[PDB]
């Protein structure tokens, strides 16, 4: 297993997301959604909320365990390793890092153990903060939130399509069972929820 930096993805995006058109743009959504879905599949979290923000960024929030908030080597947060090393609930191999590489900015927010942490990356996944404790929450509160702005210098289109996302989340709700998937478009105010009882 040869590990790579985020430059590798930016130089050959087609290798990781297939294309740099709308199909590729939406593959970024699929990667982050799929990480939330994997976490719910393992029994952690019963809702996954997706928001297309007015500024064109996209948020996915889960109520799973929260990505680990500790250190890897050399005082580097485990979260930073997930989002910045390409191994070409989990996590990676290779999703979070590919999305970060192809975003002009990305924020991850983790809630667990009574604490709220945040890390921000810019310009193709360069950390501009460490994993910072930003606040507190009840001990019962857990989850991972990822918001990213796709890189307009990579993609031919940076316009997320509500109907495309809605269909994928409907499908994911049907496969998962007993988990609510929601979509809210802040550009147009549209919203929908999916939940299949089993
Ligand atoms: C909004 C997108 N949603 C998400 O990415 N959800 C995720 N939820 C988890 C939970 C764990 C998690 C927590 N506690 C205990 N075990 C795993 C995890 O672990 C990553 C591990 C360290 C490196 O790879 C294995 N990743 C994720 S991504």
């Amino acid at each position: 297993q040869v590990l790579e930096g985020l430059d590798a993805v930016r130089k050959r995006p087609g290798m990781y997301i297939g294309s740099t058109d709308g199909a590729g743009l939406h593959h970024l959504v699929w990667e982050i959604v799929d990480n939330a879905v994997d976490e719910a599949l393992s029994g952690f979290g019963d809702r996954i909320d997706v928001t297309i923000n007015k500024d064109g960024s996209l948020t996915v929030q889960d109520h799973g365990r929260g990505m680990p908030t500790g250190m890897h080597a050399m005082g580097i947060p485990t979260v930073e390793v997930i989002f910045t090393i390409l191994h070409a609930g989990g996590l990676h191999g290779v999703g979070s890092s590919v999305v970060n590489a192809l975003s002009s900015w990305l924020e991850v927010e983790i809630t667990r153990d009574g604490a709220v942490y945040k890390q921000r990356f810019e310009n193709g996944g360069k950390p501009v903060t460490t994993l910072k404790k930003i606040g507190t929450a009840l001990k019962s509160k857990t989850g991972t939130k990822v918001t990213f702005m796709p890189d307009a210098t990579i993609f031919s289109t940076t316009d997320f399509k509500y109907n495309t996302i809605s269909e994928r989340l409907n499908e994911s709700a049907f496969l998962l069972k007993n988990v609510t998937l929601s979509l809210t478009d802040k550009r147009t105010d549209e919203a929908i929820e999916f939940h299949y009882e089993n």
